[PDB]
């Protein structure tokens, strides 16, 4: 009986690690680094409802995706 | 290169793991309302840029597995 709604928010904050990591690379474009500014004013928008902490969130996201691939 | 491209690849392999964690069932329904919007965004992609989403997900693998730690 794992948290899916905690699960989503740190597969969410790692997802956009991941994705703002290849934008810090310049290796994608511009809506996608605009897509990149919203999604982050959501996740503190939500990170501030869930009361969760980012940098937590995202290693345990790393983790999630990481075990169903790799 | 190009950015555009390797944008769709990431896109779509992405979106690959947000289904697997969906059927998972380790994931809660507005990140599932995400998924099922975010589909059909990624059809128009496909159709305008020339790219078949299965192809672009193939890649979008290996882009994001060589910088995943």
């Amino acid at each position: 009986e794992p948290n899916p709604t905690t699960i989503a928010f740190q597969v969410d904050c790692y997802l956009w690690h991941l994705k703002k990591t290849l934008s810090m690379m310049g290796e994608v474009d511009a809506p996608f680094e605009d897509r990149l500014r919203r999604e982050q004013k959501a996740l503190k928008g939500r990170s501030m409802t869930l009361g969760i902490d980012i940098q937590s969130a995202t290693q345990e996201g790393y983790y999630k995706i990481k075990s169903i691939t790799e």
